[PDB]
């Protein structure tokens, strides 16, 4: 474990959301080119049933998916207990759909924010809680994929970037969390520039001119940085990018910050209850 | 207009939320030294009672309370609106309630994470979208009130940062468009340290042992950087601490950035609709 092997993932049981097309069917299938258990998440019945056979032929030790929507918080709850069912267990939850808005200038879309917040971090939590005795039982991983737009701002798309935003103030918190106590489940955030996925591209068509990096290579970073266990993955299209959006202030600011808590108290609080 | 005089204030027309106590009940008195107009709001009504009979007597031109729940999207929609009425119309909106979780080490708790989400960030959202017309005709100013936990991550307190993180996300996106479009609409997120707020001083008491600063001066300072329309204000117990925190390379990737969209055709698409 400090080189990737692709035997990494083989008969490791991964939920995959988001993956009836774009970066999650592309994810499926490097699953499945591993031997992985997959089990496949997204809305449209018949496009993840196309995913499913692929996966198999592919030589996905095993492959299923569930239908339903992610703004449900309900249905986000009881997939990943059906998800485990049938695998037995699970290794990595790779958290992947999201839903896009137009690109457009704000103009008091309430319902955009919101939607946005429901789908792209809210049913994320859900997810990453229902799993959470499954990943910590395997000491499993965690895939949170965010983009450029949860470490900086673009015009148009301030609902999306709300959303985003969200998962680094939640999950790197988490991770902090974890690492202090010691829960051995590893927690990647993934920082994607422009993905040329047909949703994207049709987004940005006129709009947004930036080179677009490829999905298929894309999906297999994601695996790579969660399954080498990293706090963050960076794939941006360039390689001094990541430089600029990693703010090692931040990085020093967390640093100092620890050694302001009192531990003592903070870690008998937590075996007293909580 | 470059260096600040309390005279800037003088019947400008204000609500303030979150103003019952703490820093938001603090902003409403250096408001009325000021001789403001003001409109205050929190859920206790004999508390919010007490603050305006002392913003008359410190020399308020006007000063009134709405009671009411930032949980309920619809009385923040009123709230605005019956605010504005009071007043004739609003200069500045100052978005300062929040609600605080236990300082906890996150072990599912999805209700906290939801109900931060709503009085953090969703009401935010709300209150600005319901005043965004009588700031944009008086070219006013909104004061988005966040924490140094919204541009780096502290363990306990998860889903506050997730909240905090949001508003950055969003706000700082606002901005971006209104700069292009050319709205006149000034946003000022306020970046806050630990403040010897009551509340703040229970909830770090055995658990956080950094200095605190003054919750008197600390709401001096949102009002000062607000009034002189900066996009961000650091109010953090330290000189050297806001240079870490307000990372230059998002800057940079930010300004990069923009060359890379097409504006003539988002300029237009503007133009045509939405
Ligand atoms: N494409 C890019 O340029 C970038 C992508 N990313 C990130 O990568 C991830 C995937 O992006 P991408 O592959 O382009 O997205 P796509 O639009 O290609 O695919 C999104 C997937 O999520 C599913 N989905 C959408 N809405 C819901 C919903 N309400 N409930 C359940 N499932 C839903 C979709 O299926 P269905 O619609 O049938 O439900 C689809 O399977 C996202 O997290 C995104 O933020 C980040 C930066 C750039
Ligand atoms: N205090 C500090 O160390 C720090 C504070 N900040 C920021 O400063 C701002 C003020 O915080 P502070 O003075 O410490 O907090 P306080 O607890 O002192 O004040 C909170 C205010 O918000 C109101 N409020 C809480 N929940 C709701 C709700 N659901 N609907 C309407 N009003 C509500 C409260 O009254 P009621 O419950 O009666 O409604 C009260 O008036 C916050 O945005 C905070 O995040 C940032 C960094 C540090």
């Amino acid at each position: 474990n400090e080189k990737f092997r692709p035997e990494m993932l083989q008969g490791k049981k991964v939920i995959v959301t988001g993956a009836s097309k774009g970066i999650g069917r592309e994810i499926a299938y490097h699953l499945a080119k591993m031997g992985a258990h997959v089990v496949v998440t997204a809305r449209s019945k018949e496009a993840l049933q196309k995913v499913v056979a692929r996966c198999l032929e592919l030589g996905a030790a095993s492959a299923h998916y569930i239908a339903g929507s992610m703004e449900d918080m309900t249905f986000a709850e009881e997939f990943v207990a059906e998800a485990g069912n049938l695998m037995g267990g699970l290794d990595m939850l790779i958290l992947n759909h999201v839903l896009y808005n137009r690109l457009t200038f704000f103009h008091g879309e309430i319902d955009n924010v919101r939607k946005s917040m429901e789908v792209n971090f809210h049913s994320f939590v859900v997810l990453s809680v229902a799993a959470m005795p499954m990943l910590m039982q395997s000491q499993g991983s965690i895939a949170v994929v965010s983009s450029v737009a949860g470490k900086i701002t673009y015009p148009l798309i301030a609902p999306y970037s709300a959303s985003k935003f969200a998962l680094d103030g939640f999950f790197s918190t988490l991770r902090s969390e974890f690492l202090v106590n010691k829960v051995n489940v590893s927690i990647t955030l993934c920082i994607l520039g422009l993905i040329d996925t047909e949703t994207a591209i049709k987004a940005t068509s006129g709009i947004y001119l930036g080179p677009a990096s490829p999905k298929e290579e894309c999906a297999l970073e994601i695996i790579k940085g969660t399954a080498l266990r990293q706090d963050e993955m960076y794939y941006v299209g360039s390689r001094w990018v990541p430089y600029l959006l990693g703010n090692p202030g931040r990085k020093i600011m967390e640093f100092l910050s620890a050694a302001e808590y009192n531990w003592d108290n903070v870690l008998s609080n937590e075996k007293l209850y909580g």
